């Protein structure tokens, strides 16, 4: 889509030249910003095409609060399995995080309902937000959260929701993240009755790793194309109800994928 | 300075009106983002005479760990009262939590010198984080965090930041909030043999209250003058050790102050 494509020729001309904790390479910029207005359609990557699959099973695997690999392979979706432990847990990451917050007494707090009672009840509270940045369990998780930090926030009967990303893999990641959050804003929406709003994203280290310089090349000659629809074929009795088939992507012509390489 | 007035311009143009906890009324737009070279200049407000000595003295105060204040009293600063309990206690907000975040094992962990070392021996990281947004203790916080979670990045040898702030009030907090992360910057700049590169602002529920207006377009129908100059007359032992009397603004010729009512 326009914003992206601009993203990764803004990274191109102005990226600076770091050495990653990989040792790959990469170009970098820090800070940037994007606006995604949900109305004109579902933010999914029109230029390459990309799999919801993984996407949504991630996402109802979040809102479980499930953090073991199981229920993921169990759909046959790797993406975490690279860093899960012999049982396949990746410590107290997002999910544990979103579900239940450990305070330092013992208690948890469940932010995603916290969220939704927020929304339903108090919809011009300016403190609607979910943190996976966990000071105290970052060491007992098998990576830090990328997308850390994400605050909602309601208008015209319209939800809005911005993101923070600390670190940005520009090629293989943001299309996905992009989705993937444009995706629960329509959740929340629907359980609370609200219009669609605009998907802000936000990022603080945003690269293209040096492997990654044909692909995006490659990316960069086509035209996007007018986005897809998301369609929601049924309203669960609760945001933690939604199952796979419930979700279907109308409309989505994309440009044939393109495969890359994942630094690990 | 061009970037905060054209930020008041924005909130005036597009902003959509909204009810807060306070009873007060607001004008407010959601996700913007700023930026500061911080070689161009200290970005104190000049259309608006500021004063910078209560905003050194809380930075002073928060690099302490200090939630009282009695400090702030000490040296006769007065942004804080309102929100402080009969003891001049506002709870484990800001200076706690970024000395000393209680994890749930017990520990405490001091986010402040943990960033100083990952900028001292692995200044490429895409982790160098605070955060004051700890979900375990909003509870028992007088006031929850504005300025919630930054990010440093160093690159050609230079430090930059980026703030966000889920809820900010244009006319009256943001001023304080810019100078006050552009100081810490130059600190830690200091402390880390760094140049000084770039502060990112990034903002949630960004509002101009109803009982602002009047100030804000007087303020708004002003032209900036040039940026004043910061000098730090000494390199301290550590970060925690920086008296006010070591810092020198020069060159600060600002238009004429503008009372303006806060609400609480
Ligand atoms: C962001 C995020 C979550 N993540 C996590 C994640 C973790 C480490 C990373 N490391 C690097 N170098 N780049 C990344 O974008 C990245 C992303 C993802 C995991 C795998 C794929 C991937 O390789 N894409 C495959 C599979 C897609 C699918 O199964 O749906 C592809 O062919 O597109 C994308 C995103
Ligand atoms: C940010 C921050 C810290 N803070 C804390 C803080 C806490 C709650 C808030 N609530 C609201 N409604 N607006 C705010 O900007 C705000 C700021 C401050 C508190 C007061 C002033 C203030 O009254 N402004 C006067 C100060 C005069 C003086 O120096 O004594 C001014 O005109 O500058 C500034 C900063
Ligand atoms: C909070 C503290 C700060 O340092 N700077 C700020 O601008 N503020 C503002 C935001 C808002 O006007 C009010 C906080 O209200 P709430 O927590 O959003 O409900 O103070
Ligand atoms: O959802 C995700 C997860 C990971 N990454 C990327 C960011 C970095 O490219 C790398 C993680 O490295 P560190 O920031 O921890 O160094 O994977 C994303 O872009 N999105």
């Amino acid at each position: 889509m326009k914003q992206y494509l601009e993203l990764m020729q803004k990274v191109l001309d102005e990226g600076t030249q770091k050495n990653d904790r990989t040792g790959t390479g990469t170009l970098s910029i820090f800070g940037h910003q994007m606006r995604f207005n949900l109305q004109d359609g579902f933010p999914l990557v029109t230029t390459k095409r990309c799999h919801l699959r993984s996407i949504i099973h991630e996402l109802l695997w979040f809102l479980q609060g499930d953090t073991n690999i199981a229920y993921l392979h169990e759909n046959n979706v790797t993406i975490w399995d690279e860093w899960a432990d012999e049982n396949g847990d990746l410590g107290p990451v997002y999910g544990k995080q979103w579900r239940a917050w450990p305070t330092p007494d013992g208690r948890h707090i469940d932010q995603i309902t916290t969220v939704l009672n927020q929304l339903k009840n108090d919809p011009d509270s300016r403190r609607i937000i979910v943190s996976a940045w966990n000071v105290g369990e970052l060491d007992k998780m098998a990576l830090a959260p990328c997308h850390a930090f994400f605050q909602f926030y309601v208008a015209d009967g319209k939800l809005s929701c911005q993101l923070y990303q600390r670190s940005c893999c520009v090629f293989l990641g943001l299309p996905f993240n992009i989705a993937s959050y444009a995706l629960l804003v329509h959740m929340m929406a629907q359980q609370c009755d609200l219009e669609v709003g605009d998907f802000v994203w936000t990022g603080g280290d945003t690269h293209l790793y040096s492997n990654h310089m044909d692909q995006t090349h490659l990316q960069l000659s086509r035209e996007p194309r007018p986005l897809p629809k998301l369609i929601i074929k049924r309203k669960p009795e609760s945001i933690f109800d939604y199952r796979f088939e419930d979700f279907e992507i109308e409309g989505y012509d994309p440009h044939p994928g393109i495969k890359a390489p994942v630094a690990i």
